Protein backbone atom coordinates (compact mmCIF):
# COMPACT_ATOMS: atom_id res chain seq x y z
CA UNK A 1 0.00 0.00 0.00
CA UNK A 2 1.09 3.55 -0.81
CA UNK A 3 0.98 5.49 2.40
CA UNK A 4 -0.92 8.74 1.77
CA UNK A 5 -3.76 10.08 3.90
CA UNK A 6 -7.06 11.28 2.45
CA UNK A 7 -7.12 15.04 2.85
CA UNK A 8 -3.38 15.55 3.32
CA UNK A 9 -2.43 19.21 2.59
CA UNK A 10 0.41 18.20 0.25
CA UNK A 11 -1.37 15.35 -1.48
CA UNK A 12 -0.87 16.84 -4.93
CA UNK A 13 2.93 16.75 -4.47
CA UNK A 14 2.91 13.18 -3.33
CA UNK A 15 0.70 11.94 -6.03
CA UNK A 16 2.76 13.75 -8.75
CA UNK A 17 5.30 10.88 -8.55
CA UNK A 18 2.81 8.12 -9.02
CA UNK A 19 2.12 6.09 -12.16
CA UNK A 20 -1.22 4.29 -12.63
CA UNK A 21 0.12 1.23 -10.82
CA UNK A 22 1.12 3.20 -7.73
CA UNK A 23 -2.22 5.06 -7.79
CA UNK A 24 -3.95 1.63 -7.48
CA UNK A 25 -2.16 1.21 -4.20
CA UNK A 26 -3.99 4.10 -2.51
CA UNK A 27 -6.47 3.63 0.35
CA UNK A 28 -9.02 5.89 -1.31
CA UNK A 29 -10.50 6.61 -4.75
CA UNK A 30 -8.55 8.86 -7.05
CA UNK A 31 -9.56 10.24 -10.44
CA UNK A 32 -7.54 12.70 -12.54
CA UNK A 33 -9.48 15.01 -14.75
CA UNK A 34 -8.49 17.51 -17.42
CA UNK A 35 -10.04 20.95 -17.50
CA UNK A 36 -12.88 19.63 -19.56
CA UNK A 37 -13.68 16.82 -17.15
CA UNK A 38 -12.28 14.00 -19.20
CA UNK A 39 -10.87 11.12 -17.20
CA UNK A 40 -7.07 10.78 -17.37
CA UNK A 41 -6.47 8.23 -14.60
CA UNK A 42 -8.86 6.28 -12.42
CA UNK A 43 -7.76 3.94 -9.72
CA UNK A 44 -8.50 0.48 -8.44
CA UNK A 45 -10.03 1.78 -5.23
CA UNK A 46 -12.57 4.04 -6.93
CA UNK A 47 -13.62 0.96 -8.86
CA UNK A 48 -14.36 -0.86 -5.65
CA UNK A 49 -16.41 2.01 -4.57
CA UNK A 50 -18.47 2.53 -7.78
CA UNK A 51 -18.35 -0.75 -9.68
CA UNK A 52 -16.66 0.78 -12.75
CA UNK A 53 -13.76 -0.78 -14.53
CA UNK A 54 -10.91 1.78 -14.57
CA UNK A 55 -9.50 0.80 -17.87
CA UNK A 56 -12.81 1.41 -19.52
CA UNK A 57 -13.68 4.81 -18.19
CA UNK A 58 -10.35 6.45 -19.15
CA UNK A 59 -11.11 8.92 -21.93
CA UNK A 60 -14.77 9.40 -21.14
CA UNK A 61 -16.18 12.57 -19.76
CA UNK A 62 -16.88 12.33 -16.05
CA UNK A 63 -19.75 14.83 -15.95
CA UNK A 64 -21.51 13.99 -19.18
CA UNK A 65 -20.91 10.22 -19.59
CA UNK A 66 -19.65 8.51 -16.47
CA UNK A 67 -21.06 10.29 -13.41
CA UNK A 68 -24.32 12.15 -14.14
CA UNK A 69 -24.93 12.46 -10.37
CA UNK A 70 -22.23 15.07 -10.26
CA UNK A 71 -23.72 17.30 -13.05
CA UNK A 72 -25.07 19.77 -10.54
CA UNK A 73 -24.16 23.13 -9.13
CA UNK A 74 -22.98 21.26 -5.97
CA UNK A 75 -20.29 19.22 -7.72
CA UNK A 76 -19.73 20.13 -11.37
CA UNK A 77 -20.41 23.82 -10.67
CA UNK A 78 -17.62 23.76 -8.11
CA UNK A 79 -15.32 22.04 -10.56
CA UNK A 80 -15.89 24.49 -13.34
CA UNK A 81 -15.46 27.48 -11.04
CA UNK A 82 -12.14 26.00 -10.05
CA UNK A 83 -10.90 25.44 -13.55
CA UNK A 84 -11.84 28.94 -14.56
CA UNK A 85 -10.08 30.44 -11.54
CA UNK A 86 -7.07 28.23 -11.66
CA UNK A 87 -7.51 27.15 -8.10
CA UNK A 88 -9.62 24.56 -6.41
CA UNK A 89 -9.56 22.82 -3.03
CA UNK A 90 -12.90 21.74 -1.66
CA UNK A 91 -14.25 18.91 0.35
CA UNK A 92 -17.86 17.78 0.66
CA UNK A 93 -20.15 14.78 1.05
CA UNK A 94 -22.12 13.45 -1.84
CA UNK A 95 -24.23 10.53 -2.85
CA UNK A 96 -23.49 8.49 -5.98
CA UNK A 97 -26.64 6.84 -7.39
CA UNK A 98 -26.53 6.27 -11.12
CA UNK A 99 -26.95 2.58 -11.92
CA UNK A 100 -25.66 1.61 -8.50
CA UNK A 101 -26.63 1.28 -4.92
CA UNK A 102 -26.77 4.76 -3.43
CA UNK A 103 -23.46 5.14 -1.77
CA UNK A 104 -22.51 8.06 0.47
CA UNK A 105 -18.92 9.35 0.01
CA UNK A 106 -16.63 12.13 0.97
CA UNK A 107 -15.18 13.93 -2.01
CA UNK A 108 -12.11 16.12 -2.12
CA UNK A 109 -11.31 18.04 -5.32
CA UNK A 110 -7.95 19.68 -5.72
CA UNK A 111 -5.99 21.14 -8.53
CA UNK A 112 -2.92 19.08 -9.52
CA UNK A 113 0.67 20.28 -9.53
CA UNK A 114 0.65 19.53 -13.29
CA UNK A 115 -0.58 22.11 -15.69
CA UNK A 116 -4.26 21.74 -16.35
CA UNK A 117 -5.39 18.72 -14.44
CA UNK A 118 -7.42 18.18 -11.33
CA UNK A 119 -7.92 15.47 -8.78
CA UNK A 120 -11.11 14.01 -7.37
CA UNK A 121 -10.45 11.87 -4.31
CA UNK A 122 -13.24 9.74 -2.89
CA UNK A 123 -13.78 7.75 0.32
CA UNK A 124 -16.69 6.00 2.04
CA UNK A 125 -18.47 7.58 4.96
Amino acid sequence: MEHVAFGSEDIENTLAKMDDGQLDGLAFGAIQLDGDGNILQYNAAEGDITGRDPKQVIGKNFFKDVAPCTDSPEFYGKFKEGVASGNLNTMFEYTFDYQMTPTKVKVHMKKALSGDSYWVFVKRV
